Order: C-alpha cells, then structure tokens, then sequence
C-alpha cells in the first residue's frame, strides 16, 4: 500500500520558497545532499565501533553519483546508516520544524538560501533542481521504503520493492526540464571540485 501523509505547515512554507524564490545559485543542492551522506555514513561507522555487526549488511562506505539522461535523473546513493519508517514519517520533520523557522527569519534578516546547510534543513534544497525526489532508504532496524515527494503539501511513503540495497540511502532527483546540465560530467565534477572536495568518503561519479 502507498501511503500520503501531509508535510507540516512550516516544511511545506519552505518547499513552497525554494520552488518559487528567484534564486540562481542552484548548484548548491549537490553539496548538501552529499553532506546528508557524509553524516550518514559518519553514524553508521561510529555505531560500528561499538557494534561491529552494523555493518554485516556492507562493510564499504562510499557515495556514489549517477547520472542518467534518458530518465532525467540525478542519484546521489550512499552506504549510510539509512532511515527507519519513523524517521521518514516523523523524526525528520519533527527536528527539521525547528530548522525551518530559523532559515526562514534568517532569510527575512538577509541570508541567502545557499546558507540552507547550517539550518539542517538542506535536503529540501533538492527541489531547487528536482520536480520530484525519491529516496529509497534501508536502516538495519527496519524494512526498505520509498519515501517521495513533489512538493504541493504531500509525501508518500511505501515499502520498495525495487533492487535490494543492503543498507544506506539513494536520493533519486527527478530533474526539472531546465536543469539538466547537472547531469553532464563536466558540470557535476566542477561541483563536487568546488563544494565537496574534503568529504571524508570516496565520491564515484559513474559516467553514461
Ligand atoms: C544521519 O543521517 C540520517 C538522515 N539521513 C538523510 C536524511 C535525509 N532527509 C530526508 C528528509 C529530511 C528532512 C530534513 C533533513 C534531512 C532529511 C525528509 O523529510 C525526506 C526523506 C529524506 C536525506 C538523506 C539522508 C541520507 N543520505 O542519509
């Protein structure tokens, strides 16, 4: 079954803004949700310190970048702790609540929306580039599930039936007809170059 649950109000404000702000900075988007994988795999090789079978569903820590022009996709895959259905319908809205009001009164103060990252809420970021985002997700503690959205107030959330993933995130950006250029090699490589180059974990950029 799928099922469509309501974004709350202050979530649902800043999807609304980063959709409709003028804002051509857009590239941004790439280094957050490399920065979500980062944290995400930071956690699960912390939480393998102290219990080491965490990683009995894949020992390997990396991001992958995927690119595919005839689904107009960009994925951003990780081996990460992954999110827990609780975590995608409640603890990550909960928390992000908080983050939210503070960007926005920060970008009525005179921020701008590349500073999205030090509210914790820069995941959102995607739909400057994306008309929908999928992610599938498998935590340890629980099953594989689909979470998406395209804005408008919803979300859905389903257990996935696709390829089984072992453990960690695929963020799935299903790409705006004018952003496009993020799926170029050259393009992504100058980004990850110029926002991503410390990250901690090996970044494979698959080519078409
Ligand atoms: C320590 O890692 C646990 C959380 N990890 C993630 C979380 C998200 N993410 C998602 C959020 C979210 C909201 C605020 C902040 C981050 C959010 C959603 O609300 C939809 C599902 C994915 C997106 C991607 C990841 C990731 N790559 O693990």
């Amino acid at each position: 079954e799928v099922e469509t649950f309501a974004f709350q109000a202050e979530i649902a404000q800043l999807m609304s803004l980063i959709i409709n702000t003028f804002y051509s900075n857009k590239e941004i988007f790439l280094r957050e949700l490399i920065s979500n994988s980062s944290d995400a795999l930071d956690k699960i090789r912390y939480e393998s310190l102290t219990d080491p079978s965490k990683l009995d569903s894949g020992k390997e820590l990396h991001i992958n970048l995927i690119p595919n022009k005839q689904d107009r996709t960009l994925t951003i895959v990780d081996t990460g702790i992954g999110m827990t259905k609780a975590d995608l319908i409640n603890n990550l809205g909960t928390i992000a609540k908080s983050g939210t009001k503070a960007f926005m009164e920060a970008l009525q103060a005179g921020a701008d929306i590349s500073m999205i990252g030090q509210f914790g809420v820069g995941f959102y970021s995607a739909y400057l580039v994306a008309e929908k985002v999928t992610v599938i997700t498998k935590h340890n503690d629980d099953e594989q599930y689909a979470w998406e959205s395209s804005a408008g107030g919803s979300f859905t959330v389903r257990t996935d039936t696709g390829e089984p993933m072992g453990r960690g995130t695929k963020v799935i950006l299903h790409l705006k007809e004018d952003q496009t250029e993020y799926l170029e090699e050259r393009r992504i490589k100058e980004i990850v170059k110029k926002h991503s180059q410390f990250i901690g974990y090996p970044i494979t950029l698959f080519v078409e």
